[PDB]
């Protein structure tokens, strides 16, 4: 199986056993992790680097006869980056494995990531992309992205993001590649507060991995059934927050005449607007833990300082009664928290490489799916809001975008002033 091939393939493996870092890949690197790098605080094999000095310093234990490289290669691995580090027009480079002359470095600057392979004259291939896009929303600031370097040393050196190719060059055509010795993970520039990265699930692998294997290890890696927060992140119960919806990114969730409705943001740049809602889980799973696929949730709002159940309407927005066919209900709050059907609802992961989302369901008397448009929710008013509201036959509405949803935490990696 492919699969199969792909993991025998292994060289270097950087995965969490027992509270260390080590390579799990059987071939015994040395794995020296700096005293301060704090391992293992989103995801299992993660690694941060955030204070000055922060490094890891992988010694291989490898190839003794070939001073050149020999094989075709691949190097896998997830990154974060934080605005800070984004926002600089500085270069940094966090991972290099060139000692004197030749190996390959992973840079950053100006929201690019850059890859270079040198030769033992010093002669590079670049291949470059731009995560971040300005800071703009579409862009990857902050968030989790899958990198893939693809090496055919007889052919074409590849990167691809998320599993899509971005850049090939030509690397037939350098002169002598060194057999990598060590691989040192860490910035030596000068570092501000707040100027920091994650990298989980370092990989090495010895063939050039094609397109169909790397979408493999990608959505192997992603974690399919733990639902993701804005960022990529895991999704966590008792964690506050801010909840958009994608077709309406700079509005936030805000109770008007106990009717829940979208309000513009007053700054689109300051995604930390709104009341906070924070996600319990019904059957009692542990504090804090992941949110999955399948898990019966609640929600609750926090405004004006009070907590709330956000629970569905009883009644649909337009009277003709009771309705059995093409209803929709708005969404309201209520004090008395507790186990409420009327509140409780499901939350499924959409699968996109470019948006971190979800659907959310509820089950209760009719099956109804989430999703926001314009409507007149109030029931003595015609003014019209964009409302988040229940929808009942929505099959024709499960690609639409008005459905999906994004879980903005408050997170070390994006600072905003208070």
């Amino acid at each position: 199986s492919a699969m199969a091939s792909i993991n025998d393939s292994k060289i270097l493996s950087l995965q969490n056993k027992k509270n260390a870092l080590v390579d799990t890949s059987g071939y015994n690197a040395e794995v020296r992790v700096g005293d301060n790098v704090q391992l293992n605080t989103i995801y299992t094999n993660d690694f941060k680097l955030s204070s000055s000095g922060d490094k890891i310093i992988v010694n291989l234990n490898n190839n003794i006869l070939y001073s050149a490289i020999y094989e075709n290669s691949s190097v896998s691995f997830w990154i974060k980056i934080s605005k800070d580090l984004t926002n600089s027009h500085n270069e940094y480079t966090i991972i290099n494995s060139i000692e004197q002359n030749s190996g390959w470095k992973l840079c950053i600057r100006n929201g690019n990531i850059e890859w270079i392979l040198q030769d033992v004259n010093r002669k590079y291939k670049s291949l470059i992309f731009d995560y971040s896009e300005s800071l703009s929303h579409t862009g990857y600031t902050n968030k989790w992205f899958f990198v893939t370097i693809t090496n055919n040393i007889m052919g074409y050196m590849k990167l691809y993001i998320n599993g899509e190719l971005k850049q090939s060059q030509k690397i037939e055509d350098l002169d002598e590649v060194k057999l990598d010795k060590t691989i040192v993970f860490g910035i030596d520039e000068n570092i501000d507060e707040n100027q920091m990265l994650w990298i989980r699930d370092f990989n090495i692998f010895s063939k050039e991995l094609s397109n169909e294997d790397i979408n493999i290890v990608y959505e192997g890696q992603i974690l399919r059934n733990v639902i993701k927060d804005y960022w990529g992140n895991p999704l966590k119960f008792d964690t506050e927050y801010y909840i958009i919806n994608d077709n309406y990114i700079d509005r936030y969730i805000a109770p008007e005449s106990n009717v829940l409705v979208l309000v513009q943001y007053p700054d689109r740049s300051k995604l930390y607007t709104g009341n906070p809602i924070t996600i319990k889980s019904v059957s009692d799973k542990n504090p804090y833990s992941r949110i999955l696929n399948g898990d019966n949730i609640i929600l609750h709002m926090l405004y004006n300082s009070r907590k709330y159940m956000i629970i569905r309407d009883t009644d649909t927005i337009y009277a003709t009664q009771e309705c059995s066919q093409n209803c929709v209900y708005a969404l309201k709050l209520q004090s008395n928290l507790g186990n409420y059907g009327i509140g409780i609802f499901s939350i499924k992961n959409i699968v996109s490489k470019n948006k971190y989302c979800s659907q959310i369901f509820s089950s209760f008397r009719e099956n109804t799916m989430l999703l926001a448009d314009i409507y007149k929710p109030w029931r003595f008013s015609f003014k019209n809001a964009y409302t988040p509201v229940a929808v009942t036959n929505y099959e024709t509405k499960l690609l639409s975008t008005s459905s999906f949803w994004k879980f903005i935490s408050r997170d070390p990696g994006w600072v905003e002033p208070p």
